[PDB]
């Protein structure tokens, strides 16, 4: 909340007496509107007598005031004099720094109850206006710091005694003259609840193009709890503020427009600020009111989507919703071949001296020895697919020895295409066509098996491979079809078992192999767009992107959604690279990346912060509650930062969270990354208490200590650059309420560059 006062021009309104101060004077104290040479402004005279001006607030505002903190912020000239007091008080302490000029005209600041006088200017800087900042950062150990001009005086400031309780500005001693001009005085009391409980996930963003919009969104949860619940219903909602994030327009339900019945649960809101069109394109996630990703009791045919909405900044409309789950959500047969071998064959009576056709709809998520085999009782066709160290697709052929470059796009490298062979009984030999590309031909070794065949081969060697259709025709006629795209979504009424829809399943070692994808969930906070991808290998500028979390069936992972079309189209990047092991049969042991975050680092690089949901260690390998990771190629495929997981944050919490990260871009050039995460209320504990922010200087490498931005319930949070010197932060606080900081990032970070001895 927002206190001031300032310098308005005309005569009856400029009068703080107007914008709800008080007066409190002593005889021949006075107080004026003066505007030398067109500069407005209210001149406190505290000749002979005290004139100063008071505001005075409720327990609860000092309470919120303790809880989140304050900021105090004048705009003045010192005239003359001295015991210029302008600061802030509760019934108990108080924090005071007194202005005024010495018997050299330099003007001077000093502490209560603090040793040590500084000389803020000298000469005819003294008497000219300048700004002047009181920050307080609530902690069980608080303190408060002062600017002058944007730099760092002290910090550190311990709070004295008083009882006076109010705000104050002007010339506080009746006995002690002092002269000056204030052209704006602004008191912020931190965290205004902008949504409430049981309403939770809160993300925000603001525009840079029309400075001032932001944008903030959050679940209506009717009932209360998390999707899926049978007693609740759902909803994504939005409040924006055109002033920086002082005052917030009605509460707005984007969702009951989609969810007639409330038949639907949303989720969340994952939004993308674009600088081109100047709009908000936010995504969130439907499930059926009953079900969703808890317990994994979401299944590939129920209504599990992904939709968004897009707000036009310029004239605040908003465009209904856009459900784009076909271009995000596969529908597939998958077979991770992890530590074991899965294989699925169906036994033909192809006429080997007549012709045949071969298609197969395969995608490669990772690994070898994934493979398709044609074998017409005399001869074998086989091709194995698998990826490159350099993450390329490579195809070897059977009874050849070189190997063939298949893709080097990284994302054709993981994504589908249509592998045909075409028989040739006058030759006898058999072309290989990747997508309508002629690549070789050949004939393979010589067998007497009629098969058709795909999966895994190896149990000693992993692979995982999705397959969507097979289809074998010879003479005009279709031997063999199968289609996963369309069982995958089917219910369970329609068979869909391989076995018992014809063939014959032949797997070593252990193996996990599921239809389609049970749901996709974009994720709790906010998305970026890419601006340094120019010298990265095939992404692009302008791209829209954000880490989603994918669930196969029974196992949570993240995975890109992006958008190189500006926003019509979608795409989806591979999965994070996890480590794998089984503790037993039909007992794996692996992560579980979750709720997820990114920030386009300086070079183009792609940096990923995740929570790790279920269980974090594998192989006695304890990873935190929480793993970064890297992609180097515009987020198709990430690498993981060993030994960059929780830890990297001192003092973070170890409970299991969602947290927020963002780039922070300084007027000057300079840039740097902002982080939000609870921390505990003891030394890095596990309990959502008093969140804190730490940044890091060297994209990424390290953190810097978090500086405490609050004094109880810290939950979910986001945090995005609102201007040149600020950062506006959203969090869940008392009974999940989610409150508003405006953070001068600015004079924070002064906290920690300077060095002393
Ligand atoms: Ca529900
Ligand atoms: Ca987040």
């Amino acid at each position: 909340a927002l206190f001031d006062y300032n310098a308005t021009g005309d005569t009856e309104f400029d009068s703080p007496a107007k914008q709800g101060w008080m007066q409190d004077n002593t005889n021949n104290g006075s107080g004026v509107l003066t505007n030398a040479d067109g500069m407005p402004a209210w001149l406190v005279q505290g000749i002979g007598g005290r004139a100063q001006w008071t505001y005075s607030l409720s327990t609860n505002q000092h309470a919120q005031a303790s809880s989140f903190g304050w900021r105090m912020t004048t705009e003045m000239k010192v005239l003359s004099g001295g015991m210029i007091t302008n600061y802030y008080a509760n019934g108990t302490q108080r924090v005071l720094p007194i202005i005024s000029l010495d018997s050299s005209g330099n003007l001077v600041v000093e502490f209560e109850g603090q040793t040590g006088r500084t000389v803020l200017a000298t000469g005819t800087a003294a008497t000219e206006y300048h700004k002047f900042e009181l920050v307080f950062l609530p902690g069980s150990n608080p303190s408060a710091s002062f600017y002058f001009d944007g730099k760092l005086i002290r910090d550190n400031i311990q709070p004295t005694a008083s009882k006076q309780n109010m705000i104050v500005w002007g010339n506080g001693s009746s006995n002690t003259d002092g002269v000056a001009a204030y052209r704006d005085i602004k008191f912020e009391i931190q965290g205004d609840v902008i949504f409430r409980g049981p309403d939770r996930i809160p993300s925000i963003v603001a525009s840079s193009v029309t400075p001032g919009v932001v944008t903030a969104f959050a679940e209506k949860r009717v009932g209360g709890g998390d999707p899926g619940a049978l007693s609740n219903t759902n909803d994504i909602i939005t409040r924006t503020s055109r002033d920086g994030g002082i005052t917030w327009d009605t509460e707005l339900n984007l969702t009951e427009q989609i969810n007639v019945s409330d038949e639907f649960d949303f989720s969340d809101p994952r939004p993308i600020y674009d600088p081109s069109s100047n709009t908000v394109l936010v995504s969130y996630a439907r499930w059926p009111t009953d079900a969703a990703q808890n317990g994994d009791r979401i299944k590939p045919w129920m209504p599990n989507g992904i939709f968004y909405s897009v707000y036009d900044v310029a004239s605040g409309n908003w465009q209904a919703p856009i459900d784009v789950t076909d271009q995000v959500k596969e529908r597939s047969f998958q077979i991770a071949g992890w530590g074991g071998s899965e294989l699925y064959r169906r036994n033909t009576s192809l006429n080997s001296q007549q012709d045949w056709q071969s298609n197969a709809k395969i995608r490669i998520v990772d690994g070898a020895a994934n493979q398709i085999q044609v074998a017409d009782g005399s001869r074998k066709y086989v091709v194995t697919l698998s990826i490159d160290e350099s993450g390329g697709l490579v195809a070897n052929l059977n009874g050849v020895s070189a190997p063939i470059i298949l893709q080097s796009e990284h994302a054709k490298v993981h994504s589908f295409h249509d592998y045909e062979l075409q028989y040739s009984a006058l030759n006898h030999t058999t072309t290989l066509f990747v997508d309508g590309q002629q690549i070789t031909t050949w004939a393979g070794e010589v067998s007497q098996e009629n098969n058709i065949q795909f999966g895994n081969a190896d149990a000693q060697i992993d692979g995982r491979l999705h397959v969507q259709k097979i289809v074998l025709t010879q003479q005009g006629h279709n031997l063999v079809e199968f289609d996963a795209f369309y069982l995958a979504q089917q219910t369970p009424e329609v068979e869909k078992d391989l076995e018992k829809l014809g063939w014959t399943k032949i797997k070593t070692g252990n193996t996990m192999s599921l239809y389609g994808n049970a749901s996709v969930n974009p994720g709790p906070g906010h998305g970026i767009t890419l601006t340094r991808q120019q010298n990265i290998s095939g992404s692009q500028n302008g791209r829209l992107i954000y880490p989603a979390i994918v669930l196969d069936r029974f196992f949570l992972n993240v995975m890109s959604i992006y958008s190189d079309d500006g926003g019509s189209n979608w795409q989806t990047g591979s999965t994070l690279p996890i480590p794998f092991r089984w503790k037993s049969s039909s007992i794996l042991e692996t992560l579980e990346p979750s709720e997820a975050d990114m920030v386009e680092l300086q070079n183009g690089d792609l940096l990923l912060t995740a929570r790790l949901d279920f269980n974090q260690i594998v192989n006695g390998v304890n990873y935190s509650p929480r793993q970064q990771f890297l992609s180097k190629d515009g987020g198709i495929t990430w690498s993981l930062l060993e030994a960059n997981n929780a830890n990297v944050f001192s003092n973070i919490s170890t409970g299991t969270v969602d947290a927020s990260i963002t780039r922070f871009e300084q007027s000057d050039g300079s840039h740097f990354l902002l982080f939000t995460n609870p921390q505990g209320n003891p030394a890095g504990t596990n309990g959502r208490q008093n969140l804190g922010l730490w940044f890091s200087f060297d994209e990424g490498v390290t953190w810097k200590g978090p500086i405490q931005l609050v004094n109880g319930a810290s939950a979910y949070s986001d945090i995005y650059q609102l201007d040149s010197e600020n950062a506006i932060v959203i969090v869940e606080t008392d009974n999940s309420n989610m409150r508003i900081l405006r953070m001068p990032i600015t004079l924070l970070k002064q906290k920690l560059t300077l060095s002393q001895n």
